[PDB]
């Protein structure tokens, strides 16, 4: 299984949501050492968001009639969504930033929901039926809160935009096999990081 | 009242968004010929996103001893909250971008939720105070509002609700055109 690690905390050393991550990502290769992962950074490196060029290259009607400078406008994205066609196991790693994710990871998924690439249309009586384009794939988000309760049974699940979101994004493209493990009060927190990370090393033996 | 309009629809002309807020400004502007507005454009412009410097800074747990260059890291962080203070009426505008708000906005709102300035934590408490919100929202689908089809799919308003009341900011009032009952909507709250 050819893995893309996406990290989106904006910090290095100190991520929590990233150290996890890659917790999970060396124990799969101790197992797999013919593997190939390849790496995306969207936290400690800033990410165009989608311009107004974007859109219209992205929903042009005719796309290989697109100009040279409109491709460019698209080289981005279709280095992006290449990573994902090439990938079979997705590792998002990501922080709570104010109950959603950091800008970067919205300007990622931003960048690879594309129109005939990662999902498709068709008119049916004047509305859209939409019909995603990846298959076969997998996603695995680490995520790490400060606070306590945005998790399934939670006191302030209600609250938590950020993996549920992932999940529609993600489904809305094809891929609906997600597993999401959590670390929550890193401000009980030696314990919640303890299981996460035991967690990830069962996930990443099988 | 004083209003702050933060764009976030990277589209000038062609926004939808954009142009259903400005019918409601400019219709405000007519019944109120001394209001103030300040526009901040989140959606054609670049907002820079939370960086580990940014979590120093912002978290830092004796903030009168931030250096300058830690102030620096803040100093746009602390004029987009100054125009929020500023404001009475917070009008959004922003399309529905897979199923969220596109990523300018969502950097505007991480840099405007500030510890010790728009919300404090003993229990986490909000700062804002005597504002309301104005949200106008644009979907090129169906059925993601209140009751809708596809309600559950929406994190665009409803998490705009979320992090706005976290700040302080909880009478809020969205206004969306899914597929002129948008336009119509926000002229008759332009006259109240
Ligand atoms: C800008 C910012 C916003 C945050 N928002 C939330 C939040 O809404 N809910 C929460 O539980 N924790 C929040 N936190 C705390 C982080 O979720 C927590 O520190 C997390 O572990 C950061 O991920 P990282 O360790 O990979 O950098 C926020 C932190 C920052 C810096
Ligand atoms: C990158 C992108 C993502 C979009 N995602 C959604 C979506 O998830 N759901 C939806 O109903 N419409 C979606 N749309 C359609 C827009 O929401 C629609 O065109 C909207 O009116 C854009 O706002 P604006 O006119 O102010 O630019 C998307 C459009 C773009 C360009
Ligand atoms: C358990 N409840 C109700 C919570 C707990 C934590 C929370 N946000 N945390 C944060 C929010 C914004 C910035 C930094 C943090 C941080 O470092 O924690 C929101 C609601
Ligand atoms: C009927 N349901 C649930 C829907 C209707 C529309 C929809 N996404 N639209 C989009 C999604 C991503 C990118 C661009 C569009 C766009 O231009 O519309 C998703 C789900």
């Amino acid at each position: 299984s050819r893995i893309l690690a996406v990290h989106a905390s904006p910090r290095g050393e100190r991520s929590q949501s990233r150290r996890l991550a890659e917790v999970f990502l060396a124990a799969y290769r101790e197992a797999h050492p013919q593997a190939r992962v390849a790496r995306r950074e969207v936290g400690r490196v800033p990410l165009p968001a989608v311009t107004e060029a974007f859109v219209a290259a992205a929903f042009h009607p005719q796309p290989e009639q697109r100009s040279l400078a409109m491709q460019a406008d698209l080289a981005l994205s279709d280095q992006l969504v290449g990573e994902l066609f090439d990938s079979d196991l997705l590792v998002i790693s990501t922080p709570m930033y104010n109950f959603s994710v950091p800008s970067g990871l919205k300007a990622w998924i931003d960048q690879i929901v594309r129109l005939g690439v990662t999902f498709d249309f068709v008119l049916d009586n004047g509305v859209a039926q939409f019909r995603p384009l990846l298959r076969g794939k997998r996603a695995l988000i680490v995520t790490s809160r400060g606070g306590h309760g945005f998790g399934p049974g939670g006191e302030n699940q209600a609250m938590n935009h950020a993996d549920p979101w992932l999940r529609t994004a993600l489904g809305f493209i094809g891929i609906d096999e997600v597993t999401v493990v959590a670390a929550e009060g890193e401000e009980s927190f030696e314990d919640s990081c303890d299981e996460a990370e035991q967690r990830l090393l069962a996930l990443a033996r099988s």
